[PDB]
């Protein structure tokens, strides 16, 4: 009925604003001395050349990279194709690169830019051997495939109805030419369906994928010539992925079933289960060769495996060290794929008959990277990964998220370095809610099941605590969440909490921002019967006035446009009426979340500057 703090929902209200100034002020005298000091060896780390996009062409490989203030885009032997410092001097302006496309013969290319924090992008379809600028398409457009002279794209309408007259958020295909332009695919599709196509690997059939939600699909399959023949051959429920039409049959990955991933095939109304369903799930696949090639997710990490066409698995592939593994783009006679791990930034590997090593980035260092289990209240196994330096000051930084189907997966983060160097551990809990265990591993933390996601971190916290590690928690959106939520439930199983751009009011997050988007996940506040299971967990609803509590830091970005501040706010307050020890850091740059690489390096090293100092 009545909220208190509802106030600062309204983030230009002076009360609100004076909290901001006094807080970041009070924050910034706890920690600011030491992380001046730390900040060289963050950005040392941040700084690294690290891989974005990858794509193949017949004059070969071109790729991104991001470089201390710098994105560039090159040819992967030669020279650079598009700096992001030429074009700030083509504007004077600020400019960030978001991705690329090729044709396959490599002699267009297409990139999109945002110049300053504006909203609207930009696309520039330029001659590989020029350099010249053949078109400039604004607002930015995506899904840029080439075919002949012209392309299909899509463009995702936010503002503004779609031409055929539909309200956003809604997205339509379409086709450019000398000629003109024309909307060759989407009429109707009310707000939420989301599509793209791909070509098939011969390039003869287009590939294209409903989705509603982040939740159910379809696939439309023909010939690249014609739209109007792009029919509809596959019906899901659940995600699925349409990877290949080779030889006239559909490949497909579905997480229909049990919820791991399997590899079905269509061949004109007929389907038959090229790769069943296994122990773990399958995330991906792409086909090359006459071979299915695979990523297997091993307790959170990937394993490679190679298919005939038929479904038989010919080998397995595994790392030295636990990694993520993804494909970077594919042609008839190979693959690139992007590995990344805990203190391996990037590899880019080249799979054609086998898996080489085409480049790498690691971080030297006796590092180490080990797993264990805890025991979660109703037994669940909740796996986790170790990451070591060469001494233990039995000092824990614990990374969990739980929910979205998102995987918590090995991969890179600069600030940790530094803590693993000063005898820190890190530690990424696999809980309920994210996809490691296919399909009900995620329901299982969704609704009335969210109290699993926290019991499982808890399980993990409890137990680094009882091996005498001090523990800080740490976690981001949904992931703020998770710490907020832990530590009003059991403050006694950690040293610190690191909350970021949190949710935490879990009875009107639908009325803020887009956080109706959550509601598939979370549950709907308008429903009594939801508000039952949401009231006990909420973070902002169950601050216990008679706990005594960890030092808290809150931090969240004021220009933040998807999770709103005032959840971050409304927590904080709620904390400090009770007196517990708490900080709010709240970031001042705005436009897209990451200001710039220094701005976001400066808040990451905050973080580390408060674990230290909390756990020292
Ligand atoms: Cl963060
Ligand atoms: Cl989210
Ligand atoms: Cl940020």
């Amino acid at each position: 009925m009545e909220d208190p703090y509802i106030w600062m929902e309204n983030l230009e209200d002076e009360r609100v604003l004076k909290i901001i100034e006094e807080e970041n002020k009070r924050f910034r005298e706890f920690i600011g001395e030491l992380s001046d000091k730390l900040f060289p060896e963050v950005w040392e780390q941040f700084s690294q050349p690290t891989i974005g996009m990858a794509r193949i062409t017949k004059k070969g490989i071109i790729a991104s990279y991001s470089e201390k203030d710098r994105v560039v885009i090159k040819w992967f032997n030669g020279d650079v194709i598009v700096d992001s410092k030429e074009l700030e001097r083509e504007v004077g302006d600020e400019v960030l690169l978001q991705g690329f496309t090729t044709d396959e013969e490599g002699e267009k290319l297409a990139y999109s830019f945002s110049i300053g924090g504006a909203d609207e992008g930009i696309t520039r379809i330029i001659d590989l051997k020029t350099g010249e600028v053949i078109e400039e398409i604004k607002p930015s457009i995506w899904n840029i495939t080439f075919l002949k002279d012209g392309y299909y794209f899509t463009r995702f309408y936010r503002k503004e109805k779609t031409p055929d007259g539909v309200n956003p958020p809604a997205a339509r295909m379409f086709w450019k030419d000398r000629e003109g332009e024309r909307m060759v695919f989407g009429e109707g599709l009310t707000s939420g369906y989301f599509m793209s196509i791909r070509k098939s690997s011969d390039g003869k059939f287009a590939i294209v994928t409903l989705t509603y939600g982040w939740n159910q699909g379809e696939v439309y399959i023909g010939p690249i010539d014609n739209p109007q023949e792009w029919k509809k051959v596959y019906s899901a429920s659940v995600p699925v992925e349409a990877i290949d039409v080779v030889n006239g049959k559909l490949y497909i990955l579905t997480k229909e079933g049990k919820g791991l991933g399997k590899i079905i095939a269509i061949k004109n109304g007929k389907i038959d289960e090229v790769i069943p369903e296994g122990e773990f799930p399958l995330e991906w696949a792409v086909i090359v060769r006459d071979k299915i090639l695979a990523g297997r997710l091993v307790h959170a990490s990937y394993k490679l495996e190679v298919y005939t066409l038929n479904g038989e698995k010919i080998k397995e592939i595994t790392f030295d060290v636990p990694g993520s593994l993804y494909p970077l783009d594919k042609d008839e006679e190979r693959v690139l794929l992007r590995y990344t791990s805990f203190t391996i930034p990037y590899r880019l590997y080249e799979f054609k008959d086998d898996l080489r090593l085409i480049e790498e980035r690691k971080v030297e260092g006796e590092f180490r990277v080990e797993e264990d289990f805890a025991t979660s209240k109703d037994g669940t196994k909740v796996h986790y990964f170790i990451v070591k330096g060469e001494r233990d000051e039995k000092r824990a930084w614990v990374f969990g998220y739980g929910g979205f189907n998102i995987a918590l997966t090995p991969m890179f983060f600069p600030q940790v370095i530094p803590f693993l160097k000063r005898g820190g551990t890190f530690i990424m809990a696999n809980l309920r809610g994210g996809s490691e265990y296919g399909e009900e591993w995620h329901r299982a933390g969704m609704r009335e099941n969210k109290q699993n996601v926290f019991d499982d971190f808890i399980a993990v916290l409890e137990k680094l605590k009882k091996e005498g590690y001090k523990v800080a928690a740490w976690g981001r959106c949904n992931g703020g969440l998770l710490v907020s939520a832990t530590l009003t439930q059991r403050p006694d199983v950690m040293d610190s909490a690191l909350i970021g751009y949190p949710v935490i009011d879990m009875l009107r997050f639908h009325k803020l921002y887009i956080g109706s988007v959550w509601i598939p996940e979370y549950g709907n506040p308008e429903d009594p019967k939801d508000r039952e299971f949401l009231l006990k967990y909420s973070p902002y609803h169950n601050v216990d006035p008679k706990k005594k509590y960890p030092p808290t830091l809150i931090y969240t970005g004021l220009h933040d446009d998807r999770v709103h501040p005032a959840h971050a706010l409304k927590f904080f307050m709620k904390l400090k009426e009770i007196g517990a020890p708490v900080y709010l850091r709240v970031e001042t740059k705005s436009g897209h979340m990451g200001a710039s690489p220094e701005t976001r390096a400066r808040e990451l090293t905050d973080l580390l500057a408060f674990v230290l100092k909390t756990l020292s």
